[PDB]
């Protein structure tokens, strides 16, 4: 809600509304382990562009569907609470519903909005508020994980062996326990018209804003992302079997 959230252009530069983002990006900017494992959008820095009487903090980091002809892309909200520390009361009835009437306190993964394009764009867009009718369960999840899979003409069945992969760099990183992550997105996008040569498709991880150095500052709640990440790569490796059947 930061931005226009639609992404043919280089860059996203994303405002700086509080530190967590910005000192998460900092903080991982040495780490290979974060920055040659493609799993976040390349980093370009922080930097400062006029606005009101002084300058605002913005990130600029990679536009993941650059040059994208038909753009799919499916938000997927990780971990097994989306509130954490520093939530406002006001909001957290909600919070607390929608965790618990969506997948999200089960599996630690729920479907956070899609949009496909079809040809007959503009594009077929999925409310993220159907996670908690539409899309409340496991093999619901599934269904709408495959359907982003559907370019409108086949199942890109060729394609799930990358996201599978994107997934398990997440786990191995996550193992780690050095950051709590509320509210992040896994984001899956690619381009129908790509090849697998093209490699105009992409899955990071996005949205640091609730980010917790666990180095620097206590955060005693659990975020459930490790647990969220394993389920959601059961369901690719799930998908994957089921393609078969094609
Ligand atoms: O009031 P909240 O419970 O935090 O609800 C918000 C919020 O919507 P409203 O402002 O309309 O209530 C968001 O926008 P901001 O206020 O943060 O700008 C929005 O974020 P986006 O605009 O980035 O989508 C978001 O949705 P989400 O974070 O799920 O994408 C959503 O939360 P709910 O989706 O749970 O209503
Ligand atoms: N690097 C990126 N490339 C392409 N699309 C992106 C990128 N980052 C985010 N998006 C798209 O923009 C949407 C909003 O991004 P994001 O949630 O990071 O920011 P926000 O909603 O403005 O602020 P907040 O961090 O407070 O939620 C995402 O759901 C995703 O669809
Ligand atoms: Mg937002
Ligand atoms: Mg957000």
């Amino acid at each position: 809600g930061s931005f226009t959230q639609q992404p043919d252009g280089q860059y996203l530069l994303k405002p700086c509304l509080s530190h967590r983002e910005r000192d998460f990006y900092l903080h991982i900017k040495d780490d290979k382990e974060w920055t040659g494992t493609g799993i976040i959008p390349k980093f370009y820095g922080v930097e400062l562009h006029e606005f009101g009487f002084g300058e605002l903090e913005f990130i600029r980091m990679e536009n993941l569907m650059y040059k994208y002809k038909r753009p799919f892309v499916l938000d997927l909200k990780i971990g097994t609470q989306t509130w954490d520390p520093e939530t406002a009361s006001s909001k957290m009835k909600k919070r607390l519903v929608v965790d618990s009437t969506s997948t999200t306190t089960s599996l630690g993964v729920r479907f956070s909005g899609m949009e496909r394009n079809i040809g007959e764009e503009k594009p077929i867009l999925y409310s993220r508020y159907l996670c908690t009718h539409e899309v409340n369960t496991r093999d619901s999840l599934k269904e709408y994980i495959k359907l982003f899979f559907n370019d409108g003409k086949k199942y890109r069945k060729e394609l799930v062996p990358y996201f599978i992969s994107q997934l398990d760099k997440m786990i191995e990183v996550m193992k780690k326990r050095e950051y709590k992550m509320f509210s992040s997105s896994v984001l899956f996008v690619y381009d129908s018209t790509t090849t697998l040569e093209d490699k105009k498709y992409n899955c990071k991880m996005i949205d640091f804003a609730h980010n917790w150095i666990l180095s620097e500052e206590e955060c005693t709640v659990e975020d459930g992302f490790l647990f969220g990440l394993n389920n959601l790569k059961s369901i690719l490796e799930d998908i994957e079997n089921e393609f078969k059947s094609l």
